[PDB]
């Protein structure tokens, strides 16, 4: 009866106007890879950004004869379906590449039918609203008005089958009603987080007895019983399931309850370039950069050669156990002993770019930068002064008892004027006797009680000129207007040398898949999303030499994965630069493996999947067959 | 009241007990010149594009010796830093710019600022 | 034929009796030079400019954060210079880029010369392939191309040395090794030497471009160097570095 080639996928969740989270991103990139396989077949669903959306929206005319083809007339009827209920919505199109199209419900437009449907899931699924919480409320709205859209469509178009994708928890809201209702379309679900997972982690042993642990209990404990009910019910409600790792793949099957059919693992829309070895010149370019900003945060306390320093960094938002801050710099506090134990002649700047409350940069930060400017002008200056010296008298050699060709004495080039104003830009450097390079570029709003700035002080990281490694933290998103360091966040990692992300609960994370794309190489953990996956792709003493190095958080105590880390970090430094070279080219080699150009063939083997299960007939009568249908591997 | 379009901007250089320069003034200075170098940048470009459609006319089709759509000269890659420039530039809603440039010790005693601020320049 | 839009400067570096550079080639790079200063001079005018407006905006009622017409950039004395240098640019009606970047002391019975305008290729902005013939060898001394002849092999793109007699030829060799692609005989003893070391059809994805000069026609070897030239110039950057 429906035709599973020429098919419609229909994709929901909140974050499409508007960023609420890391699910936003991730969509974003994906409708590029989507939108040239579906072109118009594709339809992206949320909620209507009264605020925001003016921006995001390329808002069209849907009334229009010409808004639409002769096979996507389904929509134009169905469209017109709500408003003849009175429900307002905006239609147009993303300004964002690949330019998917939208439909953006208003949920102003229905919100009298609240307690109506309140009750109503009380009774067909059995979930509790208590309606202070403004955000239940907002997704019950969504379930139900896509509940309303998706089965007006079932019904008028008959020649396509139908296809929805629906991520997280909130804007599964309409998947039990996809089974109930039994609505015939195919519905998959990817969770990129659980509910439990997030809260459970925010005090304490997850990963080691999360096997144990009462799945009702846990979610009234916490007051988040409402909200995991959604979460559960979409589960299981959903043809195909899937979450984003491995790593979670496997916490929802305990926590959600039911065994994942597959990985949907986060691309990114990879920037590539004409030359393969563009990205090499880039780091180059960009280390320049960081460099000087070294010199302006160490001035006066200028003791080793950048030429023989490694930056590092860590960063994300500020989640000091999750993103295991408290790891980095312990483990970083350790590989500061080792090094000046075995005598090392190298040296690690470290920074951390968390955003944390503060009032900008500090005086001295600025006074620094200011200073080394001065210094390079001035220098300048005598340059040209020495260029137009140099250039006499080559140009007038042999003649007036010039006995060598070029200057022999400095004498010669130097002058006192010259030196003066060099001496006197050397003593505007110089800092008060002990006064430390600092750990910090900004002043904080709360010093004293900052975690970051506390673990650093216990393990008594200063800066000091006998310390392998330095700390930096700028508590703060970089950003190419900044008056010390202005890059943009990816400018500085292209720059870097090692980003270090030993994460504890990551269901994902793109800041160490970024940093692979842009050839960076990464530690990270076998709990990680990204670390998982990876761990998985490689053998690990292969990985390594790609760049990846995986910490295991997870079969070993807290303190030997400190020890590992160290590790990891010590076989880095001692590189060499022809291997820290090659070894940048090999992990800009993975890049292609993190594309939506092929993490993309995943929502492809998961959408069939759907296709396999709603029509188990005419599917087999297509391919010839039926084939396995337990997993999403088992397919293709 | 004379309708004047001159101005007079005056300097007072005289020592007080102080705590070097506000993070402002000295922001201020930086931000001037992240745009001072991004102009530079660009006029860089536009200077490759001057040169070449200078070099081949009248080939090509070009009718005129010199460009003529600022539009040839400025793709918007340099628009879009130029603006980020201008928009590090922008002061808070309301906020003149200070009548000193350091942080003052006894700021509420100082009989020049106490002056200044009576005056109400 | 093929209506391509590439083009090829294709370059002779090999020493004749002259009598220096032609007063030609040396006042055309003199002038070229005149216009870069020239663009450096207005691009920094505009680059005040561009910079008051950026400052001052949104006072004394500018509506865009950037200048929108390029008369605010611009100018009279501007333009009047700007144009001055590509008025001493142009040359005499119908006068064509020359084939000879020196004087030559019997350019009548020159051999390479004599080729050239035999095959009629004198510059003509028709003509896809280009003929620079430099009767010098190459040093970075020298006032219209300042390069050692080692870095300007690396600037080339491909490497055309379809030899008769060449016992053994540094010249292909050193290409290799810079990494400039090579069109070789396989009667020249590098040619030779590489044929064997590589099977054939593969060594052109080394730019190893081996011509059968030995059991092939003087006819059929000019069209198989053609096949091979044609063919790179088929090739994109992506595939030209790679
Ligand atoms: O200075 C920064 C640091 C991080 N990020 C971005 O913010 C996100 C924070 O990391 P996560 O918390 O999502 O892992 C990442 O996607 C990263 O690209 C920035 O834009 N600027
Ligand atoms: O401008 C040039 C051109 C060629 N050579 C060198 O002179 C030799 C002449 O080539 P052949 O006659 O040995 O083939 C080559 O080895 C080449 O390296 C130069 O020094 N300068
Ligand atoms: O920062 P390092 O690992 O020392 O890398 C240093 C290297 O960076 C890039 O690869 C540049 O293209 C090289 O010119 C430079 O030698
Ligand atoms: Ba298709
Ligand atoms: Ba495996």
């Amino acid at each position: 009866s429906r035709d599973l080639q020429n098919h419609l996928l229909f994709e929901t969740a909140t974050e499409v106007a508007n960023r609420v989270g890391g699910i936003y991103s991730v969509l974003k990139s994906k409708a590029p890879i989507t939108v040239a396989q579906y072109k118009d077949h594709y339809h992206l669903i949320g909620p209507l950004n009264k605020a925001t959306y003016q921006n995001e929206v390329d808002i069209l005319d849907w009334k229009k004869p010409e808004a639409f083809s002769d096979e996507m007339r389904p929509v134009q009827h169905a469209l017109q379906t709500m408003e003849s209920r009175g429900v307002h919505f905006v239609y147009g199109r993303w300004l964002i590449e690949g330019a998917p199209k939208v439909i953006l419900f208003d949920l102003d437009s229905v919100r009298g039918y609240s307690n109506e449907w309140k009750g109503d899931l009380w009774s067909l699924v059995g979930i509790p609203s208590p309606e202070n919480d403004f955000e239940t409320n907002d997704a019950i709205l969504l379930g139900y008005t896509v509940a309303w859209f998706l089965g007006e469509v079932a019904h008028l178009d008959s020649q396509h089958a139908i296809v929805a994708h629906f991520h997280e928890w909130l804007a599964g809201v309409a998947l039990p009603l996809c089974r109930k209702r039994r609505i015939d379309v195919v519905t998959i679900f990817t969770t990129h987080a659980t509910l439990l997972g997030r809260y459970l982690c925010a005090s304490g042993d997850f990963y080691n007895c999360l096997e144990s642990v009462d799945v009702d209990h846990e979610a009234g404990r916490f007051g988040i019983y409402h909200r995991y009910c959604i979460e559960r019910a979409a589960a299981h409600s959903a043809d195909v399931f899937t979450t984003v790792s491995q790593i979670t793949a496997f916490e929802a099957e305990h926590l959600l309850k039911r065994k994942p059919d597959g990985i949907l693992p986060n691309g990114l829309n990879v920037i590539k370039f004409q030359a393969f070895h563009e990205f090499q010149n880039l780091h180059a370019l960009k280390k320049e950069k960081i460099n000087d900003f070294v010199r302006g945060h160490f001035h006066g306390c200028f003791d080793f050669d950048l030429d023989n320093t490694l930056y590092f960094f860590i960063a994300g938002r500020y989640e000091y156990k999750n993103k295991g801050a408290d790891m980095f710099i312990e483990a970083l506090a350790r590989l500061n002993y080792r090094l000046k134990v075995s005598g090392s002649k190298k040296t690690v700047v470290a920074f951390i770019v968390m955003p944390a409350k503060n009032n900008s940069f500090t005086v001295e930060a600025l006074k620094g930068q200011a200073e080394v400017r001065a210094l390079e002008n001035t220098v300048h200056e005598v340059t040209t002064s020495i260029g137009k010296r140099i250039f006499d008298h080559a140009i007038r050699y042999p003649h007036n008892g010039l006995t060598t060709e070029l200057p022999t004495d400095l004498g010669e080039l130097l002058k006192s004027s010259d030196k003066v104003m060099l001496k006197r830009r050397i003593l505007a450097l110089r800092r008060p006797e002990g006064q430390l390079p600092p750990i910090v570029t900004h002043n904080m709003v709360d010093d004293a009680n900052d975690l970051i700035l506390n673990k650093i002080r216990q393990v008594q990281l200063f800066n000091s000129p006998s310390d392998r490694v330095k700390m930096i933290f700028h508590p703060e998103f970089l950003n190419a207007n900044n008056p010390i360091l202005g890059l943009d966040y990816d400018e500085f990692v292209r720059g870097c040398h090692l980003g270090v992300f030993p994460s504890y609960y990551e269901p994902w994370g793109y800041t160490p898949a970024e940093c692979t794309v842009m050839g960076v190489p990464s530690i990270t953990t076998n709990v990680s999303g990204f670390g998982s996956y990876m761990e998985d792709l490689i053998e690990t003493n292969q990985a390594k030499d790609y760049g990846i190095y995986i910490v295991d958080r997870r079969f070993k105590a807290p303190d030997e994965s400190v020890e590992q880390l160290v590790d990891y970090m010590e076989e880095f430094v001692k590189k060499t630069r022809r291997q820290r070279i090659n070894q940048r080219n090999a992990t800009e080699a993975l890049s292609d493996l993190l594309d939506w150009k092929r993490m993309g063939l995943e929502y492809v083997k998961a959408r069939q999947l759907a296709l396999r299960r709603g029509y188990p007939d005419q599917f087999r009568e297509l391919v010839g067959e039926e084939l396995n249908d337990s997993n999403m591997d088992a397919l293709a």
